[PDB]
């Protein structure tokens, strides 16, 4: 368990409670998550752990994640994305859960 936060998104939005649909829930459980209801910053921590463990960000100054051949690309619906465009990342995650 853990959290990952950003100044690009209001802090209160990062505390939003969400119930992942089945694919997102599986990715979280694969790196140690134990429940069905999370905050958005917990979802970003587990997704970061998932990105590390699956070796999807080994070049630490590149700023782009390539995911077209991973579960992540199916989840988000894109082949790659910038790690710096935080609002766009939140939009993609919201499509994969029910907000409480
Ligand atoms: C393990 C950590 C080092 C703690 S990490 O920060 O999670 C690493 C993770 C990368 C994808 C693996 N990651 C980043 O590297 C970061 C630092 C990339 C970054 C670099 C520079 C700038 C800037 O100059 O504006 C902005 N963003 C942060 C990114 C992140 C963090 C919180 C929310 C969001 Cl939406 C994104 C954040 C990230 C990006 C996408 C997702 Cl889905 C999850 C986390």
């Amino acid at each position: 368990d853990g959290a990952v936060t950003t100044s690009q998104i209001p802090a209160s939005e990062q505390e939003t409670l969400v119930r992942p649909k089945p694919l997102l829930l599986k990715l979280l459980k694969s790196v140690g998550a134990q429940k069905d209801t999370y905050t958005m910053k917990e979802v970003l921590f587990y997704l970061g752990q998932y990105i590390m463990t699956k070796r999807l960000y080994d070049e630490k100054q590149q700023h782009i994640v390539y995911c077209s051949n991973d579960l992540l690309g199916d989840l988000f619906g894109v082949p790659s994305f910038s790690v710096k465009e935080h609002r766009k990342i939140y939009t993609m995650i919201y499509r994969n859960l029910v907000v409480v």
